[PDB]
């Protein structure tokens, strides 16, 4: 509740975010906006360039399983980040699991936007870039499975958050007391209150010209919840068609209920 | 500009009182028990309560679950017009593109009906007919088939929402914020809608700090509820669709159906 403690918490989370996540938004922007010989990605815009990209860095399935492995890794990274949020490891262990179970999808989407612009997405730790038009043109349900991610990202990126902002935002998401099946909501909300205070001051200091950015950022948690729902519904339709295709137990478990 | 935000707060409060039949303050007095309302807890008391209150929605389907459902519909159609009138008092609203006004109201009214419905609810039931009646949660939940499960989610929301302990001066501003959502589909001119919503958000922030100084980050917590609102409105629509496809005894006069179309 004291400015200095809120700034200290902001610094702590930012520092920890850098440690836990391989590719920051600042790095991603440097690659995407280019003007750099050294950080230049190989671009995959069609089938042949895919085949060449593998030598450098069914198609829809292989891409799908690519995103799946990355998402598993992201869960791992988010889980490590979560442990650094003051108070989190002290909560009831079941609550820790529940907070992660419901939080990871929202966070993956949020952080995926950092790697995206209107025309595509960074892959393989920035070494590649796959175009939106290619992903959208994948067959059957897969094309329409890729595209909504971009639609979110374009909207979210318009807020122009930097990493220091996202570190605190991602923490707020995890510490949601409104998750189903939580045993002890009160200690969760007490932490979230501190995170929200930290986020509000961060945004006022780091974006003084951007009125009510705090409120606008929270209104995005709405867009996140909706898109996670569509995501799950779309995956289920895929499993029922693609009985050959399989999901990591970790994701299977997250999806359960 | 604090003064302008307070002015905006009072302007909306004043208009909210004029537009809505039963304030939250009055509804709380009735519910906590502080002209006892007629209580509907079962079939027989329903039959008496209409012959006593004369609900204006009772129209030549005989089945009870359906007639309660249709009663909620009738009331929701009235609420739309009340919300539409209230909207017209929000500074800047009537100056928006006319199609955008229609779009905002079309996509807002559901979220606003849910929010305000909570004002009339506690854990045990809901006020009806300007607080002259009270129908129990248990009775609503115990209606057959899809109807019981259609009613209960509204209470589940209300109980959670009411825990924030907003009063009418708070809600007046919150309701305005909902209406002025720039992310509605099909909006032609988003900028002026977000400009107004920014002023309303400022007003709500200051209102909540002043009116609830002890309740830290209540602003944030209220905005988080817009999440819960969007979700439940989605479920709501999906539940209606299942009713229309299922209930072969839900036919009405085409003019009625037309009135209830949205
Ligand atoms: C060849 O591999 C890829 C091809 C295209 C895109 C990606 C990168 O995709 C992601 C990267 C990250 C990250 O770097 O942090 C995070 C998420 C994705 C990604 N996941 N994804 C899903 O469908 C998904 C999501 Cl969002 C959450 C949970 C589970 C999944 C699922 F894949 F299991 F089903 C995406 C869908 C579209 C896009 Cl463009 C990206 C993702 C590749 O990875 C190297
Ligand atoms: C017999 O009539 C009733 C029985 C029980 C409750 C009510 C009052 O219901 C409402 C009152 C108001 C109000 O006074 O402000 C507002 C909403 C309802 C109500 N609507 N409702 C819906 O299903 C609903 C909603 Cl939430 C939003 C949009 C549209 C609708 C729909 F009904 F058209 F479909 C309810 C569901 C359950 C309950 Cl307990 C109340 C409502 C009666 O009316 C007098």
């Amino acid at each position: 509740m004291e400015s200095a403690d809120l700034r200290a918490l902001a610094k702590h989370l930012y520092d920890s975010y850098i440690k836990s996540f391989p590719l920051t938004k600042a790095k991603a922007r440097a690659i995407l906006t280019g003007k750099t010989t050294d950080k230049s990605p190989f671009v995959i815009y069609d089938m042949n360039s895919l085949m060449m990209g593998e030598d450098k860095i069914e198609v829809a399935i292989r891409i799908f399983q690519g995103c799946q492995f990355r998402s598993v890794e992201a869960v791992q990274e988010i889980t490590e980040y979560a442990k650094s949020i003051p108070g989190f490891v002290n909560l009831d262990l079941n609550d820790q699991v529940t907070l992660l179970k419901y939080g990871v999808h929202e966070i993956i989407y949020t952080m995926l936007a950092s790697l995206m612009n209107k025309d595509g997405v960074l892959i393989s730790e920035g070494q590649g870039f796959m175009t939106r038009e290619f992903l959208k043109s994948l067959r059957k349900p897969f094309g329409d499975f890729m595209e909504p991610k971009f639609e979110f990202a374009v909207k979210f990126n318009a807020l122009e958050l930097d990493d220091s902002d996202l570190a605190i935002f991602i923490a707020v998401i995890i510490l949601s007391g409104d998750r189903p099946g939580l045993l002890n909501v009160k200690p969760i909300e007490d932490i979230q209150d501190n995170l929200l205070q930290a986020l509000e001051l961060q945004l006022k200091l780091n974006h003084p010209e951007s009125s009510q950015l705090f409120a606008k950022l929270l209104q995005k948690m709405t867009d996140l919840r909706q898109i996670v729902t569509e995501h799950v519904q779309l995956l289920q339709v895929i499993k029922k068609t693609e009985t050959d295709m399989s999901l990591h137990p970790l994701l299977q478990e997250i999806y359960k209920d």
